[PDB]
């Protein structure tokens, strides 16, 4: 099934190219496919790559175009004034610009299908929109079309949306090629996907990537599998993991490290229109923000994450309560029974539910999976599913029973509606994970729980010490274990910020010397240092030479194993921008032995300064390359919510960075 037109090596230098004679008489029938391989490493603010237009006076709104923005957004317009049709379909963050200094060849496939009345856009093997309409407009059927154009749209005789870039290949087909045929078109991607829409997680969205290189050489990744769009909360989120045994070349089908069953794992297309985009799965328990470390001694992998019950709500839930009760220097999980107005129960020794009014135990116990048992018998609740069939989000029982968990909305016994920290382990390097256990309160019975810093924990090289960074108001709270994560203690480190999202990651500069880099509210990345393996912490300093936004973004960090320019090296991954989450960089710092100060000497731009880059994970691969898994979009922006397959992985060598 051949192209009706095929052309290549077009240079778009703010001057459109007329291909009308070559293409227009070839166009026929009402279904078309455009395949285009193009580069744009210096795009204009808004530019059309391809246009079919009525160029005549008075018909300026009769055209089809494929356009892009310098934010990385791709879209089409399909307009006919006589038909009263003005379609615009687009998706932010769909493009690559540059990789290792070279312009990326993006592969774009646009399918206009008259039979299904559907327009579908793929970029780099990723479907970025699929839109069905009541009234279909074939792109060839726009009234009075007389121009086919590359690198602009001809309107009333003038070049609109002038492009800068190149089209190394463009093909057109008088057919809507199938999704399968699309999948056979060769790609030139600079990235790969570890987690993706339609995989075993069945989440359509992903956020908060982590990466960690295990001692066997296996590289492990964890991530938020996010079901209700990309929202933090309220939502349904599980923690998924995947691993690579060949230095990041291929990755295992994901499994769950932490999951709840009160709501079905559904692949859902979350609305992106302004009226509905803030719809939230509101009755589901959820995890969020994971962190990984490996323990030399037991050989176990440890994964922590925040846990939230279904009853959680932002503010007034639950600052001023840890969710635990202290009774004799020991902490016990509090529980409220269906119909009580306060928390009159605790989960004492061996999950026995006690009544704190009468100190009498009950016939109810809580098992290992935080599930409710009555007289030894497994209680259940009915699962929920969500849908937008009514034109707004509904959450409804689906007929399926699942074990009753104290984190669920429908549970007989409920935990305090606050945030907790959970821990699970794997003894097979990520092939399976245990049931999670809740960590105890660290800042007291009355303090709500600290917030886990997503990314990596720190395994000190010269001892058995494990450290996970967490944050809360006014300090970082480091969690320290010297016994394979069986027992934890805290080390508080004051920071000059109140209610900051002080996401912190650590590197060991040398034996027992830890530097922690963290997110602040000042527009600069901060850091502090410990010289006694985390017991005590220095005052806070800031990095100059890198800019963040006022609200800041997570920073990932590693100690590189090899010397660079003869010096110890640390590599930071972060957006470099004071406007938004974009301009991703790896910044290579060299340590000064005189004082452990760091000279930030090399900045590697991940992609264009204007292209999205948010939360990130980096790890030194066993072959000394650098693996980077990152949110390739602006995960703060209210315009880039609910995008699929934007968390992407790349492989880099140190020479690429210098
Ligand atoms: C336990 O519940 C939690 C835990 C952490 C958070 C913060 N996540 C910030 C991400 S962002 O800066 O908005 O992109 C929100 C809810």
């Amino acid at each position: 099934i051949s192209p009706i037109f095929q052309g290549g090596s077009y240079q778009l230098n703010n001057k459109s190219i007329d291909i009308s004679s070559l293409l227009l008489d070839k166009l026929s029938g009402e279904s078309q496919t455009v395949v285009m391989k193009f580069k744009a490493d210096k795009p204009n603010s808004l530019q059309a790559l391809f246009g079919l237009s009525n160029s005549k006076a008075g018909f300026k709104n009769n055209y089809f175009s494929i356009f892009m923005r310098d934010s990385g957004e791709i879209g089409v317009e399909i307009r006919d004034a006589q038909k009263g049709i003005n379609y615009l379909f687009s998706r932010p963050a769909s493009l690559w610009g540059k990789h290792k200094g070279q312009a990326v060849e993006n592969t774009l496939v646009f399918v206009s299908d008259s039979k299904d009345k559907t327009y579908t856009m793929y970029v780099n093997g990723i479907e970025v929109f699929s839109e069905t309409v009541d009234t279909f407009l074939p792109i060839s059927n726009i009234n009075g079309i007389d121009k086919a154009t590359l690198g602009a749209v001809n309107r009333e005789g003038k070049e609109h949306y002038l492009a800068k870039g190149s089209i190394d290949e463009i093909s057109l087909f008088n057919k809507a090629i199938s999704d399968q045929e699309v999948s056979t078109i060769p790609l030139s991607n600079p990235f790969q996907l570890i987690f993706q829409s339609g995989d075993s997680t069945q989440a359509n969205y992903f956020r908060i990537p982590t990466l960690y290189t295990l001692s066997s050489g296996r590289v492990l990744s964890s991530i938020d599998a996010r079901y209700g769009g990309t929202h933090d909360s309220k939502s349904k989120i599980n923690i998924a993991t995947s691993y690579s045994d060949d230095n990041g070349k291929t990755w295992s089908e994901p499994i769950f490290a932490m999951k709840f069953n009160d709501y079905e794992e559904q692949l859902v297309y979350w609305p992106r229109d302004n009226k509905l985009k803030n719809s939230q799965i509101s009755g589901s328990a959820s995890f969020i923000d994971s962190s990984i470390v490996e323990d030399k001694k037991s050989g176990k992998t440890i994964l922590l994450a925040d846990v939230m019950p279904a009853g959680i709500g932002n503010n007034n839930a639950n600052k001023a309560d840890s969710g635990f009760k202290e009774i004799n220097g020991h902490y016990y999980l509090k529980l409220k029974k269906n119909g009580d107005n306060d928390f009159r129960y605790t989960v004492r020794e061996n999950g026995v539910v006690y009544n704190e009014t009468t100190n009498k135990p009950t016939n109810y116990t809580i098992n290992d999976k935080y599930e409710v048992l009555e007289g030894g018998k497994s209680l259940t609740v009915e699962q929920y599913s969500v849908d937008f069939d009514s034109g707004s989000l509904r959450e409804r029982h689906n007929g399926k029973q699942v074990p009753m968990n104290v984190f669920y909305k429908d549970s007989l016994f409920k935990v305090t509606p606050t945030n907790y920290i959970a821990m699970t382990t794997s003894q097979n390097r990520g092939e399976s994970w245990e049931q999670f256990k809740l960590l105890p309160p660290f800042l007291g019975e009355k303090h709500n729980g600290t917030y886990l810093c997503p990314g990596q924990g720190l395994a000190l090289k010269s001892s058995n010490r494990l450290i996970f960074a967490t944050y809360t108001s006014g300090e970082l709270t480091y969690l320290i274990s010297d016994d394979s994560g069986q027992t934890w203690k805290k080390s508080s480190a004051s920071i000059p910020f109140k209610n900051a999202t002080a996401e912190a990651q650590m590197v060991e500069l040398r034996d027992g010397v830890i530097r922690t880099f963290f997110r602040t509210t000042t527009g600069k990345i901060a850091y502090m240092t410990s010289r006694d393996s985390g017991e005590t912490w220095s005052k806070v300093s800031y990095i100059d030479g890198i800019q963040q936004t006022s609200y800041g973004t997570q920073v990932s960090a590693i100690k590189y194993s090899q010397l660079i320019d003869g010096k110890e090296a640390v590599i930071l991954s972060t957006p470099n921008s004071r406007s938004g989450r974009k301009g991703g960089q790896l910044v290579v710092g060299l340590v000064n032995k005189e004082d452990d100060s760091i000279d930030w000497k090399y900045h590697y731009d991940i992609d264009l300064p204007s292209y999205g880059y948010a939360y990130s994970a980096i790890t030194e691969l066993p072959n000394h390359h650098i693996g980077v898994l990152f949110e390739k979009y602006d995960s703060w922006s209210r315009n880039e919510l609910h995008l699929s397959n934007v968390v992407q992985y790349i492989d880099l060598e140190i020479n690429d960075l210098t």
